[PDB]
């Protein structure tokens, strides 16, 4: 703690020079004649004119529910933590305001260090061979602020791993490079991990508008879509939770099948013991789901802490497919579904190093993905593959044509009727738990009686029954879909009408999933 430590400046007055002036020249108010789209382009998604005009010691509103402030933490018994902030070409104002925010709002007793990881930035203000603005300014901050560099941009996993391997505290908390904290953001995480070292605890994320920089209030539980990305519990999925967990208290810690932002705190030893990150994940993407799956299956738990809140400025290669293939290692027989949803790709997912993580999985004794679905994410639409009874073409023999979803990538999300070619654009799947008829390449798109695709919702407005006669019956209206006239229209159900009889391939996937060759 430097000179001037008090409430709102727990590490002292930051960024002040020997003569007493701040070490950072704040910009004047943004021009009155400033076009936002250009300003956002110049700022890489941020309003830099405004950010550069705001103070690094910026007050933020307490986003915590009032009840969170009725809690006490004994800082002498909590374990120290190491805050890690990775950044690639983060502008000075947002990076240092993130640092100031943490230092000002984190007691020195529980903050071992603050590690800034430069993941190969190229801006002149950061470079080793640049103008030295950043390094010079760090000299005006507590010595517990460190800077470490990657000479080449590694990506999410590589840069975080370097920061984690460099942290000395028993707990590390990973943040973003464009954040502001609510008060007492860290104390909840430390207390929860001290009581059980196997818990990875995520703060809840509020928002900072990228144009106005207004502070905005942010759920908790996250599922995943078969496109292999996290997705919040929809209304119909929280309705499947036990009644005690549907509407949880704001102070309650709540479990989550999946992580999103990448902001979390963990016991360093347990993190490495449970696999850390798969350091073959390239650039960015999906490392949060592989972590979430592996964590739960190998003895960990993932929790969200609503009394721990961080503001996040939301913005306005061939590695992405690889990252998904490697994540499918942890999905056992369900990878067949995931693999078909992302287009049956055949990439070089680096099989040699993935065998090693498979051998690691057994040696550790991790549980199965079926166990994960039945015990961690039983509210999902697909808990067993038996929940997807049809996958293939929806074909009307009478006219000799198939349902064509190629238009889901067109403004008019109209489903069509075309000669069958067997490609993915003519392949549909059925989720029986919700009656959804979707194309295999998007489980967020659902067939409507309008003959159009729209965003799936777990309601009666998307429920279809596939009858034993072959009819697609919209349950709400009890009408059936007909291909009469090469047009999609709803009609009275009548199993003698061949224009409303469809064939749909049953989905009987193998007991285990074999990876495609390279
Ligand atoms: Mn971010
Ligand atoms: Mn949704
Ligand atoms: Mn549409």
């Amino acid at each position: 703690v430097l000179e001037g430590a008090g409430p709102g400046r727990l590490h002292g007055r930051l960024g002040i020079k020997p003569d007493g002036q701040p070490g950072y020249t704040r910009a004047p108010s943004p021009p009155t004649d400033l076009s936002m789209p250009q300003a956002l382009a110049r700022g890489g998604g941020f309003n830099l004119y405004l950010s550069d005009h705001l103070e690094l010691d910026r007050t933020a509103p307490d986003a915590r529910h009032a009840s969170c402030r009725q809690l006490h933490y004994d800082l002498s018994t909590l374990p120290k933590a190491s805050v890690i902030i990775v950044f690639y070409n983060e502008p000075f104002s947002t990076l240092m305001r993130s640092v100031h925010s943490v230092l000002n709002g984190t007691p020195p007793q529980i903050l071992e260090e603050l590690i800034l990881v430069d993941d190969g930035s190229t801006l002149p203000y950061i470079r080793e061979d640049g103008n030295q603005q950043l390094v010079e300014y760090l000299k005006l901050l507590p010595a517990k602020v460190r800077l470490i560099r990657n000479e080449v941009r590694k990506g999410i996993v590589g840069a975080r791993m370097k920061g984690i391997r460099a942290s000395r505290a028993p707990i590390f908390a990973i943040l973003d490079s464009h954040i502001e904290v609510s008060p007492q953001w860290l104390e909840p995480l430390l207390l929860r991990i001290k009581e059980d070292s196997r818990r990875v605890v995520m703060p809840q994320i509020d928002g900072i508008d990228a144009e106005t920089f207004k502070h905005i209030a942010g759920g908790c539980k996250l599922g995943f879509l078969w496109k292999l990305m996290e997705h919040s519990y929809e209304g119909h999925q929280t309705a499947r939770l036990p009644p005690e967990e549907r509407q949880p208290s704001p102070t309650d810690f709540q479990t989550s099948p999946a992580m999103a932002g990448g902001l979390f705190a963990a016991n360093k030893a347990f993190f490495f013991d449970v696999g850390a990150y798969d350091e073959d994940f390239q650039f960015w993407g999906t490392e949060n789901l592989e972590l979430s799956f592996r964590l739960w299956q190998c003895g960990g738990v993932l929790e969200c802490a609503p009394c721990s809140r961080v503001y996040h400025i939301f913005r306005k290669g061939d590695s992405i497919t690889i990252n998904k293939m490697r994540t499918m290692l942890w999905m056992d027989e369900y990878a067949d579904l995931a693999w078909r949803v992302i287009g049956k790709p055949r990439v070089n997912y680096r099989p040699e190093s993935l065998e090693k993580r498979r051998e690691w999985r057994k040696r550790k004794g991790c549980k199965s993905f079926r166990w994960f679905m039945e015990n961690v994410f039983p509210e999902g639409d697909v808990v067993t593959l038996d929940d997807v009874p049809y996958l293939g073409p929806l074909r009307n023999d009478k006219i000799g044509m198939c349902l064509d979803n190629m238009g889901w990538a067109s403004p008019g999300h109209a489903v069509g009727l075309e000669y069958c070619h067997g490609g993915d654009t003519q392949t549909f799947m059925f989720f029986r738990k919700v009656g959804h008829v979707m194309p295999v390449n998007d489980d967020e798109a659902c067939l409507q009686p309008s003959g159009r695709l729209d965003w799936c919702r777990g309601t009666a407005q998307f429920w279809w029954d596939f009858t034993s006669s072959g009819q697609l019956m919209f349950r709400e209206t009890k009408q059936c879909l007909s291909a009469f006239g090469r047009k999609l229209r709803m009609v009275e159900c009548d199993d003698t009408d061949p224009y409303q009889i469809w064939s749909w391939t049953a989905y009987n996937p193998p007991d285990t999933f074999t990876f495609p060759s390279v």
